[PDB]
């Protein structure tokens, strides 16, 4: 028992991460089979942030400019281009340390774990969220550009995001790994709306299961609702809306624990109307939305 | 920016898991050059677990009784020993991913890596905090005995734990990698005293200088204290009492915001006695203490 914020083991990614410079310019890529993918603002220097014409950029660089390091190792860089946000770096060697590998791109309130590198290599590991607002709460300094966040699923691993930037918030924002913004973000150092953000409903209904099954019951209570009735306290509250899709995918943990999900909306409904009233719930003192279901079923029947 | 509860790279540790089975019992073993570790009850079944006679359990076990297995390699057992409560079976190959390491034994308050795994297969990574009691709390489940706590320093892995087992209050237990228990725990299936835990205040102020450089000031406050009365405060709130030792690891901090210790002392006096009246710190509702002060450091400056 117990429940911790778990990010999957990041072994299979450490070995796909590399350095890569242009110019006077620093960040990570990620090298899978014969390709080096990165941020394509590894091309640009501080003046050219402000609004940079990636494409005439670019016409500036050849293959020879862009020095990819796997560690103490130099690749060489046999083909260059652009695909929306992302640089592909064609090299001649194949990552003898390339995974079973997807590029997903994942949906709103989805989870994923983010290897934070800097200068081509791991300095930590989390777990995160994609928020509704398709912005994420990450760790990420000057440098972190290039670190991707990821699945695993066996021996495969589904890379679903390139960090490429901090907006002027402090929250942060990247690609999927063909170079397409979560949300509608833009590579430039301009202020950008990141939108109204909400809470993630079905994953904190998953914590609240994952607190029943590790011993945390004080929050349940004698009471139900319904969708419509729950949703209008999720109005309140800025709580994304329950569907049906996401009482069907909270099944699993229904079954469980015996207790029926309109059950354990009314739990929810009960804490966001009155609080926490000094109390925790699986150590914290807040509603947590950083567990999918599918999260809180791995992590209690011990998936590896 | 921002402040994340993050693990050290788990891959030079995933590469030393194995799965170690004698009898009917599986559980983790570390494999490191020539020598496996794993829990001393990988020995025993579940009758001989409420108290185990484990020298004449050892005793009716050969060398061909333990079946370690690295993935889908079978490794040869030429020699097995018992050191406290940790098994060492040497094997005929020394792992060819053993990285650097050491064995350390860490103080409570200190912080590091889990990769929680089962049958010898890596399923997550999170950081935590050996309590001041001894105990972890972790995430873990029958068969993640034997997963390690670790550090790493460069190309360093500091081993500092070995998980034994789940406390009857759900709480966690183990030893250092020379078999001795953290705290007062036995390995044996009896109901066993953790003894009065305290917050780390140390590592909450780390996180108060962590939330500063992150932009949550909303704590700071126009007061100072002293040592005298800030432990006062420390006391009633069940705090460690805060030492000069304590107040000179935090002069990094205190020198990079410029708060002298003694004055974020008096703003977590103020959050202690007050509450924190809805609001949050670094996304949390509740004081942080699992970040010590070199973690704040290391996460603050982007170390690889
Ligand atoms: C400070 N930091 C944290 N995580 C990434 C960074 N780096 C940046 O934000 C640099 C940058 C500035 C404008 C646009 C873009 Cl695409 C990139
Ligand atoms: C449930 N669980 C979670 N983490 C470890 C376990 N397994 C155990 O606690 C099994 C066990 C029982 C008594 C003594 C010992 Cl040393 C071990």
């Amino acid at each position: 028992s117990g429940f911790r914020k778990m990010a999957f083991p990041s072994g299979k990614v450490e070995g796909c991460m590399v350095q890569v410079t242009c110019g006077t310019t620093t960040l990570n890529g990620l090298w899978l089979d014969d390709v080096v993918y990165c941020p394509r603002h590894v091309i640009c220097t501080s003046e050219d942030m402000l609004n940079p014409n990636y494409e005439d950029l670019l016409i500036r660089k050849s293959n020879h400019n862009f020095l990819v390091q796997a560690g103490n190792v130099q690749l060489r860089v046999i083909g260059h281009s652009m695909q929306n946000c992302v640089l592909k770096l064609k090299v001649d060697t194949a990552n003898p340390k390339t995974p079973k590998y997807k590029f997903v791109r994942i949906q709103p309130g989805q989870t994923f774990s983010v290897l934070a590198c800097y200068n081509g290599s791991p300095s930590g590991v989390y777990q995160c969220a994609m928020r509704p607002n398709f912005t994420i709460k990450g760790s990420f300094l000057n440098g972190s550009c290039g670190s991707v966040g990821f699945n695993i699923d066996y021996d495969c691993v589904s890379f679903c995001y390139m960090h490429h930037m901090e907006l002027p918030t402090g929250v942060h924002a990247g690609t999927d790994l063909e170079g397409n913004f979560y949300g509608p973000f833009v590579d430039r150092q301009t202020a950008q709306a990141a939108g109204t953000d909400t809470t993630i409903t079905v994953n904190v209904l998953a914590w609240l299961y994952a607190a029943v099954i590790n011993g945390d019951r004080w929050f349940l209570n004698r009471f139900t609702t319904t969708l419509n009735d729950f949703n209008l306290v999720a109005m309140k509250y800025n709580y994304e809306p329950l569907t049906q899709d996401h009482v069907d995918i909270l099944g699993p943990l229904s079954a469980q624990t015996g207790i029926a999900v309109l059950d354990m909306c009314a739990s929810l409904k009960e804490l966001l109307q009155n609080g926490m009233n000094g109390r925790t719930i699986l150590g914290s003192a807040l509603l947590e939305d950083e567990f999918t279901p599918f999260d809180v079923v791995r992590q209690c029947s011990g998936v590896t």
